């Protein structure tokens, strides 16, 4: 990969492998969502960011301050195939005091139409206290200047779907999937659950005639806490709508606490 | 990748994933396992075989026959770190009517230093019924002329571990994982499980001080059952010695055997 000319974005192509695709020979939307943090990284490091394992810059290492990801909203309009090439671009932007975004744009690399789009917000934290916390000017100051100023947005329309407040699933759900526990492969280089786990956790409650009939187009996942490595996680789906929506919600199978909550949206093939 | 110039075997980089490495920052065995499937499946590609789903020659797809993993084993030198190249050079060879074997070469695409070698064991069986056939000549004839002759092994040494009886672990284990179930990230195109999570399932059962002190040297897998999208598995480990050990995975209810293997690992 390598940035733009104006060193304000980020391109790399990825062809697509045997393993990363589903029954329909297409790539599942997991390999997507790894496609989209593995260039977020080449971006990272093309940028000055050390490989340390957090993207942390001179500020952020000194406060022990890390970004996490609180919400990813991803809508794919065409899955590449097994063996097909898939163009990712990405850019970050500061959302001020709030936190900072980092947007997507994939396209097949032979048409050069866009097949998806994906956005994500991040907040500011405390590696060792878990707490959120503004973005500083002292830390804002040392990545903007790797940040476009005018606004680019993925998703630029009015009333989209990446800004909808997600309501609880309220018990009885429709359909779940118990016991549900990470293992050495759903683990980072720290050690952390890989956030597109969340996504196949979430996912595994829909009902398996939903995935062999319909095109998952649309997903939005907010994150609130994370799932240790010695948690259990229940996925809980209630239909709520050609097209099928659903409420999502997992939550730890013995107190019941909240770890994510999200919508999909599925289209009839 | 490409066929290399006598069209016999072929070779592929590969640049290692930010989410394919483990807390040492190299390639998980897991990685190194789905890479060398990858680097099989382009070979059957750039070799006339079919997209289908299976590899199949004409004579195996009209006699519904495919080819099914019965021993993979794995031994690595040096882990290839987040954003190093590795170059897999791969091959089939004929065992005759017993089956077919691909062995694989992994090099360090900078040293040209060999940092990995593998092998593994294909049988011929039905998809249907799961029956395992002997290798027909009709069969044979069609793939033949996509391998080597003559011999060229991954692993030549006479008395090597990748030719080793294991034996049934026998109860109680040492240490155990239990309630394992594979999610849809774990089946292939085929809605199978994929090959690799049983590497993952057999690695459960190891104690994480052994994976935070030790570096996995070698492993030994053989394939006895499939485990279904339904199904449930315990993996189960006993130390039998660097520190050695002996796997076996099970299904969770009745104790029907799915695969049995064996780790080495070296210190750090
Ligand atoms: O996506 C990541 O893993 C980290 O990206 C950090 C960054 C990259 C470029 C510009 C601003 C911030
Ligand atoms: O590794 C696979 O997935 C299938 O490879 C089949 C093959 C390829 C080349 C030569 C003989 C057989």
């Amino acid at each position: 990969g390598s940035l733009t000319e104006d060193g304000l974005s980020y391109k790399e192509k990825f062809v697509v492998r045997s393993y990363e695709v589903g029954s329909n020979k297409t790539a599942t939307v997991e390999t997507i969502a790894n496609l989209l943090q593995e260039v977020g990284c080449n971006h990272a490091q093309s940028v000055g960011f050390s490989t340390d394992g957090f993207a942390t810059t001179t500020t952020m290492r000194k406060l022990h301050l890390i970004w996490v990801t609180a919400r990813m909203h991803i809508e794919i309009y065409k899955y590449p195939a097994w063996g097909d090439v898939v163009e990712i671009e990405t850019w970050c932007q500061s959302e001020g005091r709030i936190g900072t975004r980092r947007d997507w744009i994939l396209k097949d690399s032979v048409t050069g139409e866009v097949t998806g789009r994906a956005t994500s917000k991040w907040v500011m934290m405390n590696q060792d206290t878990r707490r959120l916390q503004k973005v500083s000017d002292d830390v804002r100051d040392e990545y903007l200047v790797f940040c476009p100023q005018e606004p680019r947005l993925a998703f630029p329309e009015e009333n989209n779907r990446s800004l909808k407040k997600i309501p609880k699933l309220e018990d009885p759900a429709q359909y779940s999937m118990i016991g549900l526990k990470p293992r050495r492969a759903d683990l980072d280089m720290n050690q952390h659950v890989n956030n597109v786990t969340y996504i196949g956790w979430v996912l595994e409650s829909i009902p398996q005639e939903i995935v062999d009939t319909h095109e998952l187009q649309v997903i939005t996942l907010d994150y609130r806490r994370e799932c240790q490595q010695d948690d259990v996680v229940d996925s809980l789906t209630t239909t709520t709508s050609n097209d099928s929506q659903f409420l999502h919600l997992l939550r730890l199978s013995g107190d019941g606490q909240e770890i994510n909550r999200g919508t999909t949206l599925w289209r009839k093939k």
